């Protein structure tokens, strides 16, 4: 089980752009064959700091994420909301397992 | 969701001890009606280091949580497994909720 959260920082006036983006992300993610979790999180105290806890099966199943067309639209739509890159920090999943 | 994320470092000879303390809450914790998640996880490189992500539907489910026999034994068994102390980030759950 892969893991990985992901910090996204948006611009305040786009907010509600990428909750539009990751409501479509999220949709058609947790209909994935692999994808066990996929969490949208806010930042206890940063307003536009958010976080995206994603697991898949295994990294074959993350490879099939990036293919669809739900997530490359996201990656699209994304880029111009964010005021820098993302960060990402994978994790190996223990339990379940 | 009430989401927390706790890095734990664990004593290289007390892994297994950490696993059978992790393996009893995880197990109550997912019989918790009002659990979400108990995911345990480790380091993408570093052996002994670990992390649990923990959701809860609401405030009182967290304080439920606190109450259980298989919470109260983890508290109990934890200082000498660690290295040092627990780092805990809490987290405001968004989706699955309201905003879906
Ligand atoms: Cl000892």
């Amino acid at each position: 089980m892969h893991v990985t959260l992901v910090e996204i920082n948006v611009k305040e006036d786009k907010v509600d752009q990428f909750i539009e983006v990751f409501r479509a992300n999220h949709l058609g993610s947790i209909r994935e064959a692999g994808n066990l979790r996929f969490d949208v999180l806010r930042d206890e105290h940063i307003p536009t700091r958010f976080y995206i806890y994603e697991a898949y099966t295994d990294e074959a199943a993350v490879a099939i994420h990036k293919t669809t067309p739900h997530y490359l639209q996201c990656v699209e739509q994304l880029a111009p909301l964010m005021t820098g890159p993302r960060k990402k920090t994978v994790f190996i999943g223990l339990m379940p397992g």
